[PDB]
């Protein structure tokens, strides 16, 4: 059982949806009983996206093992059931960091360390490390063919195709076929030049995925097959769609999975996309509609809350409710007031870092609590919720977090080493999955329908346990704790229809096929609030 | 006084002599009164050539400040009088090491670190750092145009030409014009394709240097000018020569310096190459001939002793003696004996590391001392000389160095921390220039004609001062000491015509125009030994 | 059985010997019992090489059917026994002329005639026309990969591989591996960049022939295989050799024919190169050595007399004589005299056109006739021999050809429509291809060919004037061969001479190293006997 590889590249432009196209193809192959995995090769010099800002890169996806990776891995876990780890995403800076250390350590034996073979061997070893043990491995190459930054990746996979052999490797190249309003037709010329650019590096593509705002006609697909040494049946058309859940069905109708199984000599049953057909039906037929407002600080780039937005979509699928997400700036709450919070069936405050716009998130958690509006807080959303309750119900004046105000009197949120009290008395970066214990007779104990749950963390500041008892007596309820130190994970307000706030990131485990219990109840409570108007 | 830059690249093949061509052009510009400097941009991932083996890379040149650089800087210091430093040579691994540390330290403010502009800006800053403050700066780009490894360098200098402006930048491209025995003509086709490859990166060359085993005719130079958008007067012919000292004269006769001074708007006097005309005359008319044998361990690549071989050439220029250097393997001395040492007018043992073939170097230093054959030892050549005298004259049985035999009874050579004696009693990496004090009435005090001298070091193991007094009483003389610890630098044997051994590397300060006092006397004593046969 | 194609291309430079390497590969395949053929695709705009000077691309080779073609076809016939014709060589101008003709008629039906597919289809139709009907077809693509002129050829052959399939197509690419004296090694970088350029057009080479002044080591051949997606066994080395007849043996030892037969699924026996080993054995074991001087007007480019030079070397094989050919300028005879013709064991005067340097050839034909030096004239070499015997023996002063002096008194050589007398009386044109010639019984050429009629190839316009011929016959000149209905003179001889033969046709176009030629064999033998008497 030799492991087969499918290398995915992109040409013409960069906004082609390589990750979505790879995840959709992997969903078809997994629907035929195959063991499939996906990996992402990023060309930036950052060692990992942990040091990158959400305003420029997007959200930082977190795997089970605790790796900060590109958000494309969120697409992978939402299309296939194979768990992603650190081996599924590495960058150019990671490769050079490995080679530089081995060179200073003297592991190359005084040899001249060069791009070929030293840099290329480092790339090929990581692809084989995260690929071996599967039937089909999809390797997404970041960047656009023809740029400097992707050449080490492209030269490395070319060498793999030669040693592994053409009988177990495929090159899938995505191109742009733009439509011109002048001639009223789509143009295949950018595709012709891109394939020539990919050939000038030594790679002959085997499958061409044509991206366009409309279906690519057979006459244009025949011309592309003529100039690119590709059979016509291997030229697939992928139009712009309103729902990425339809893409697996669109690729199967053109026989993309059949051409792959034939090349790799795989005899597997027909792809059963019945789960995806169900998701398309649920999305296309909502019975209600709600308006949930997301109050954050990174709203200038909606990709900063990628998994959060997709988690609200999955909440509406399980409840047959059309969720209309409204991005509202938390700084405008400080400027204009809670007037930009009226007319919302629910309110969600996602995570973040930095004091900019936090006082607006505290005011937003207050408006949702005084007016019985459903509220869901994630990471920073739990901090501003705990602040509001301590500052306004527990009467802890100017309660804040040490991240924002280091020398505050009431540090309800602080590092484990920074824990103190209102007088100064003391006691004698969490990443990845961690088990959590739920409190009985709580709102989250009913939803999760289980005693212990597992979620993924990405935070530094915890809830101050030396100030928790004074808030609990003020009416606040604790629903989740974890670890030997019994750190607060989930908080609730029982005198409220729906008010749950958690420290972990539940949006990293939400899928369209299986949903998520927390977002299902949050959207369900949002529609019930809309009914009572 | 804006600083002008001349970027030097190479095409077709890599063995073109880019460094020699750049050094020769810099010698012409310096002959017109201009302040010129040269820098080398290497495309390998090694942070510095310090961790590279001489068998693969060549000799490791050492500058005054103590930097381990490429051997091309040896060509630079032997053509111009501007001192080289760390700022005159950096590698791709150096650039990525800088960017990776700033990214982990958070100096990019959460931005996406990319090849452009982050990697290119790091390159442009080092070129400006080592270039500003001069009239003309020659930047040699390692590698061949069209390869992956040189693209960051080529994209970086393209951006400099745009900002600095074409009025102060030039691109000089070296190509190969091979001769075919079939058609009896030279072929310009590789040059035509190379310029197209250089244009596909965004660089339009301004001067073309045509390398060939013979002069490039005017008809071929006119065809190259036609297909490359270059004026015919800017197409220079550089044939294969028997002496690189003629290359400045060959470039001046074609007006290469005039075209550069006109572009940069420099009004300087005519190049006075009278010193180079003298060196060519001295080399072309030797009055005697000697056969000096160099006994080492890296002789399988003669470039491992690049500066040593060139230092013997400079010794013959000052004495009008034709030096015929013979590379002999020190391991063959251990196998076949001193029979491969007969018929030598002199013997030289250069530096090195490792126990392989050292016992042959000890036997060679013994054969040159018992037969009154002139001997010169550098670094390791002084260690094996001190061993022979201690092992055979001072009767220190099995005397060796701790690098080779760590637990020997007589460690005449050891680290400063490893110093001991024959019983085990103790007391209560040097790089760059260091002042040395010479002993009066010594052979080196006469040659250097000065009390204190400055030479460059590259070694770890020193002479054991606790075992030096027992060797001095055996007749051995100490000629040089340095530092507060008074480390042994130069040793001599007075009952010998010529027997000098030093710890520093004198070959790094030898030039064809000014020679070197140590190699001048060594070759002079080699001819006197030839007369007495 | 399906016809297989082997496309041959060149990179880095142009002087790689693509024709010699293709012909040598075809000789191996023919030695295995395969029906093989070759064809040359020239990228110049000339419709046919007939309108080209010999000091430009070389000699103008002539086939049996009368087609003026590139000289590479001369290498083909000297290596394989398959006869070449017009459909074995065409140019870019030939393609555009055909497409422009169909477009002016209207055969494209008001369509936009474009490089693709109209020009590319015209190329593919001609390759299939001269290719279909054989087992293996070698298509040599002229020019260097990466230039503009060869791009229509490379795109057309790329489309053929897709339609035919890779089970019957192979791409063989020749590159240059130069040796650097500065590093003492050969360089594979020009090959790497050339393959990338061939890939950017859409062609992935299958075999790489490495040309160098020495054998390419295995480490370099392994590095080339690494960067070019080519298996290491398909990287062949082809050093510079002193004798081109050794090349078939060199390609066989590296298993080039075995790799080709495996790809095309051909079951044929092992090649037998005994006929080539015999030629090498004859060439490396001479018993005598002679010096034959060739006096012409195109000596500045030795390839202008390519087939003549090779014909003299074939004559030396049949006689075990090492021939030293000395090229002499006919103009230097006009200025410096016949002083530069001393020390020659024989004199050969090839063909040509133009009055420039003809008077030096007439003087040379006189030198070899008076001093009894073996002489052989071809086309123009017969004109200057006929002029010499009429101007200096038959006493017809200022006798010349109308090509040179149109209004002369004795036009011994003129067009058939120009035939006249010394008084002006008349009687009551490009010859190309093979034509039968009848020989005279008691003649020297009759015993050499040992047959009454022969077949040789012509390329000339001016004929021997029959109206002034009988006056030269009575002067002592012998006519050895005539042809056609008009009894045009083909071969002439001088009896009072050891070996003096001149012919109108080009016998060098039928000479081969394995079979020789009867006329050149006797000429070299006569040169050996002259050297013995001195
Ligand atoms: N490698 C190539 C490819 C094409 N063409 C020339 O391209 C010309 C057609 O140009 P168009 O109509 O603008 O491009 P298209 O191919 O039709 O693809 P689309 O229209 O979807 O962008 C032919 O005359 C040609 F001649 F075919 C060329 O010269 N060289
Ligand atoms: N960009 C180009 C350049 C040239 N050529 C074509 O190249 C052809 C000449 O090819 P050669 O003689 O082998 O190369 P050379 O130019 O003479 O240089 P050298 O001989 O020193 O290598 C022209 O017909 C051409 F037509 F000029 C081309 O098609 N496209
Ligand atoms: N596609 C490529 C190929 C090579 N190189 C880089 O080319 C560099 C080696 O340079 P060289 O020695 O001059 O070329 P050679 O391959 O050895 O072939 P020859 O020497 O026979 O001409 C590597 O560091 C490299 F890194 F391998 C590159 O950057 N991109
Ligand atoms: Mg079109
Ligand atoms: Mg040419
Ligand atoms: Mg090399």
């Amino acid at each position: 059982m030799t492991t087969n590889y499918i290398f995915v590249t992109g040409g013409v432009v960069s906004s082609l949806g390589k990750g979505i196209a790879a995840a959709s193809l992997a969903a078809i192959l997994e629907a035929r009983g195959l063991n499939v995995t996906i990996m992402k090769l990023d060309p930036y010099i950052n060692v990992d996206p942990g040091t990158m800002s959400p305003i420029q890169h997007g959200e930082v996806f977190v795997t089970e093992d605790g790796a900060e990776t590109d958000l494309d891995l969120g697409h992978y876990e939402r299309f296939i059931r194979t768990k992603m780890s650190r081996r599924n995403n590495f960058t150019t800076g990671r490769i050079y960091s490995d080679v530089l250390r081995k060179e200073r350590r003297g592991d190359y034996l005084g040899a001249t360390v060069q791009v070929i073979p030293h840099i290329t061997n480092a790339i090929k070893e990581r692809v084989l490390e995260g690929g071996e043990g599967h039937d089909v491995v999809l390797v997404e190459i970041g960047g656009t063919v023809g740029d400097i930054e992707s050449l080490p990746f492209l030269e490395a996979i070319r060498q793999m195709a030669v040693e592994i052999g053409r009988e177990h490797t495929l090159f899938m190249h995505l191109t742009l076929v733009p439509y011109m309003a002048a001639s009223g037709e789509v143009k295949t010329k950018p595709t012709q030049h891109s394939v020539k650019e990919l050939l000038s590096i030594g790679i002959q593509p085997d499958i061409l995925i044509c991206r366009s705002d409309r279906a690519v006609p057979a006459n244009e697909r025949a011309k592309i097959a003529l100039f690119c040494n590709v059979p016509e049946k291997a030229v697939i058309s992928l139009k712009d769609v309103d729902s990425i859940y339809k893409i697996p069905g669109l690729l199967k109708s053109q026989g993309l999975d059949d051409y792959i199984c034939k090349r790799f000599s795989l005899n597997c049953p027909e792809a059963n996309l019945s789960e995806w057909e169900q998701v398309i039906f649920e999305e296309a037929n909502p019975v209600s509609e709600v308006t949930i407002g997301m109050v954050g600080k990174y709203i200038e780039l909606p990709d900063a809350y990628k998994s959060v937005i997709e988690a609200l979509k999955h909440g509406g699928l399980k409840n047959r409710v059309s969720v209309n997400i409204k991005l509202i700036d938390s700084q405008d709450v400080e400027t204009r007031g809670v007037e930009i919070l009226k007319g919302l069936d629910a309110i969600l405050v996602p995570g973040g870092f930095g004091y900019r716009g936090v006082e607006g998130m505290i005011t937003t958690a207050r408006f949702a609590r005084e007016n019985n509006i459903p509220y869901l807080g994630i990471c920073l959303g739990m901090q501003v919720a705990l602040i509001d309750y301590a500052r306004h119900v527990a009467n802890m004046e100017n309660a804040n977090s040490t991240e924002f105000v280091p020398d505050c009197k009431y540090p309800v949120v602080a590092l484990i080493t920074e824990w103190r009290d209102e007088n100064g008395n003391v006691e004698v970066m969490r990443l990845g999955a961690q088990q959590c214990q739920l409190v009985d007779d709580s709102l989250v104990r009913q939803l999760y329908n289980a005693p212990t749950i597992v979620e993924r963390h990405r935070h530094r500041y915890e809830v101050n346990n030396m100030l928790l008892k004074q808030i609990e007596d003020a009416g606040l309820r604790v629903a989740g704790r974890s670890g030997d130190d019994q750190l607060v994970e989930i908080i609730e307000v029982p005198n409220h229809p729906w008010f749950v706030a958690c420290q972990f990131h539940p949006e990293f485990t939400s899928t369209p096929r299986d949903g998520h219990p927390l977002f299902a109840g949050f959207v369900k409570a949002a529609s019930e609030f809309q009914k009572r108007q």
